[PDB]
């Protein structure tokens, strides 16, 4: 299943997109923003055409996972925020985690943001990299961390079921499946979850994470 190696690589090894104060190119394309550098163009795709219209030609930040495009292009789903408000300090997002039923609470510099409104993508990708580093959820993390959970899953890990829930202060929520591989195991499919360019107010949410196994 190609999705095993692609989740591991795209979430936990491949460098995230992280652009600050970059100008969108203001093309006529309604569903795409575009950011150029000397070697390639990054195209962000979204279904939030109203947001994209407001962002055309503006100074923006971009964060998330890109995947290769033809010739001189790379793609990301969403990932875009307005460069107008930032917190004074990065906020480490509190994480309530249940690991095979056992609960703990943690915060870490590894899951943090200074954006007043952060994409869900930025937080999720940071979180999954942290979960891989500490719990080896996708297997083959290259350290001894998470050996205690074993290697029974198809990832060579202790886990094959999991969820991240964004828990907003008003007890609205939304969730992503930590082991979703899309229709074909390819990033162009599984990253499409981020195409809404959903954001959250960084000071006013926390994360609930559940990871477990069923044979
Ligand atoms: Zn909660």
């Amino acid at each position: 299943d190609i999705g095993i190696d692609n989740l591991r690589n795209f979430y936990t090894k491949k460098d995230f997109v992280d652009l600050k104060d970059v100008k969108d190119n203001d093309t006529p394309i309604a569903n795409q923003l575009q950011f150029s550098n000397e070697s390639y163009d990054l195209i962000s795709e979204s279904k939030d055409f109203n947001k994209f219209s407001n962002f055309k030609g503006k100074k923006l930040d971009v964060f998330g996972i890109s995947y290769n495009g033809q010739c001189n292009t790379k793609y990301i789903y969403g990932g875009v925020t307005a460069t107008n408000e930032y917190l004074d300090k990065s906020r480490n997002i509190p994480i309530n985690i249940w690991i095979n039923g056992n609960h703990k609470t943690i915060s870490t510099n590894k899951v943090s943001t200074n954006k007043k409104f952060v994409t869900a993508q930025e937080i999720d990708v940071k979180l999954r990299k942290y979960l891989q580093e500490e719990y080896n959820i996708y297997g083959h993390n290259g350290t001894k961390k998470g050996e205690e959970y074993g290697h029974k899953s198809k990832f060579y890990s202790g886990f094959n079921i999991g969820k991240v829930t964004f828990h907003l202060n008003n007890n609205d929520t939304f969730s992503y499946d930590l082991f979703y591989t899309g229709d074909d195991g390819l990033p162009k499919s599984f990253l499409k979850i981020y195409e809404d360019n959903k954001t959250v107010e960084s000071e006013k949410f926390h994360l609930d994470v559940d990871i477990s196994y069923k044979e």
